[PDB]
């Protein structure tokens, strides 16, 4: 498998096998942080415009080895681990990830620039995507996450920025985008729906009278998945785990999502 040029400048994610080159950058969803590859060959993170981090030998859990090939362009990319090819300093700087579990991880692992300024490599699989035309945006403190085993109480408005998810009075389960228009619905209005639940088994289900199934996401059997509504109107169910970060991460620590004072999980990774 081979690489193609990155074309998501200003988004918060660098997908697998895409080449980021000089002048290109990521931004955190809240726009505070920027990850930038400079013309001089330094990979840098800036905080509201000021450099606060540089990729080099001093970063824990990273290695630097010699780059011999003089024909190698200045480039930064992800192939499970992340790599910075910088011939101007005869070096490849790379991340020391957690132990890999399957070759398939190479296709699923992307880099995220989170709202807290951490950059994190995430093994990410979208089990169900209700809104394929709306970009997935990881790492936003804005997003609403529901953990497996969460009831969507009829009539309650669950918000993410200006977007919302509602199990309505008419029985429909609907996600609304920031302009007030519907981005996705289950189409269960007027069928006698009594209950909507993101189950312990990772399945999103709308039940009618007599425990009858009216609609479901077909994501049964993934107890580690989460349901996420983004402020941009995206709704999806994802199975994700981190394999590296610039801070917080240690190879032997347990990964976990940060939580609100309300005990609700936030789309920000931390460790042990």
């Amino acid at each position: 498998r081979t690489r193609i040029p990155f074309n998501g400048v200003g988004t918060s994610v660098l997908p697998a096998y895409q080449t980021l080159s000089a002048g290109q950058y990521l931004l955190s969803p809240n726009q505070r942080f920027k990850l930038l590859l400079q013309g001089d060959g330094n990979l840098v993170i800036q905080d509201n415009g000021a450099t606060v981090w540089v990729a080099n030998e001093q970063q824990p859990f990273s290695s630097t080895i010699p780059l011999r090939n003089k024909k190698a362009p200045l480039a930064f990319y992800v192939q499970y681990g992340a790599f910075l090819d910088d011939y101007s300093r005869r070096r490849v700087w790379l991340t020391d990830n957690s132990t890999f579990t399957s070759n398939d991880q190479w296709n699923r692992t992307h880099l995220v620039l989170q709202d807290d300024g951490n950059i994190v490599l995430v093994d990410s699989l979208a089990l169900w995507n209700g809104t394929p035309a709306i970009p997935l945006v990881p790492g936003a403190i804005d997003s609403l996450l529901l953990a497996p085993g969460s009831e969507l109480v009829q009539g309650v408005v669950y918000g993410a920025g200006a977007s919302k998810l509602v199990f309505q009075g008419d029985g429909n389960l609907v996600a609304y985008g920031p302009n007030g228009a519907a981005t996705w619905n289950a189409g269960t209005q007027g069928k006698g729906a009594v209950r909507a639940v993101f189950q312990g088994d990772g399945n999103l289900v709308v039940y009618g009278a007599g425990n009858a199934v009216l609609w479901h996401s077909h994501t049964g059997g993934h107890a580690s998945a989460v349901l996420r509504l983004q402020a941009n109107g995206s709704i999806a169910i994802l199975d994700e785990k981190p394999v590296w970060a610039r801070f917080g991460f240690q190879p032997t620590y347990r990964h976990i999502r940060k939580i609100n004072p309300d005990q609700k999980p936030i789309d920000i990774w931390t460790w042990h």
